[PDB]
């Protein structure tokens, strides 16, 4: 679910940042580790902010969606971090939003790849399953990626732990594809981010 909107792509892949107050040294180190993870796999770079108008701010705040997707422009944009939601993989996911990715399940073509099990969605949480309009996403020729760091788990926003809200529609390399990993960028996330930022092949 890569943004189609050119203005949301950070110029030259450069993303200035500020780390806010109220974090421990270990939390701050995890933010830097997550930024380095994006840097080592793509041409995105993170720069300590000086006077740039647009930048990201790691902000002590309650956990919960949503980080702005791509570059907002005209000022800072916050990534909300708290005790519930500060691990490396969570931060890498939020930086996927900053880079310009919506949730994978919101791709306009998602219905070919996953079933959204409406019977199981927590009342009032249905909005989390809305597809992006087709004009808002351009997937750059990349296939739907079950392994994406941007993919929800099978029971995200479910009524029940064993009641799936998202079910992959087919197997990949002879297995039901697991969804919802928050350990590292997938091969597909990297390939697609490199296309989005026109990283030299
Ligand atoms: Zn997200
Ligand atoms: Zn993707």
């Amino acid at each position: 679910a890569a943004t189609s909107r050119p203005e949301r792509v950070w110029p030259d892949g450069v993303i200035p940042f500020v780390i806010g107050g109220n974090f421990t040294g270990s939390q701050r180190a995890v933010f830097r580790q997550a930024m380095r993870h994006w840097e080592k796999h793509t041409c995105v770079t993170f720069l300590e902010r000086t006077d740039e108008d647009s930048y990201i701010v790691f902000t002590y705040r309650p956990c919960g969606c949503c980080s702005y997707v791509g570059r907002r422009g005209g000022g800072p944009q916050a990534i909300s971090i708290g005790k519930n939601c500060d691990k490396f993989g969570i931060v890498v996911h939020e930086l996927g939003h900053v880079v310009g990715f919506w949730h994978e399940h919101t791709r306009p073509d998602r219905d070919r790849h996953v079933s959204i099990v409406r019977e199981n969605i927590q009342p009032g949480q249905e909005y989390n399953f809305l597809k992006m309009e087709p004009q808002e996403v351009e997937s750059l020729g990349e296939t739907y990626d079950f392994d994406s760091i941007m993919h929800y788990a099978r029971n995200t926003f479910s009524r029940g732990i064993f009641l799936d809200t998202i079910v992959p529609k087919y197997e990949v390399n002879g297995v039901k594809p697991p969804i919802g990993q928050r350990t590292r960028l997938s091969k597909g996330d990297i390939a697609q981010a490199r296309k989005l930022y026109k990283c030299p092949a």
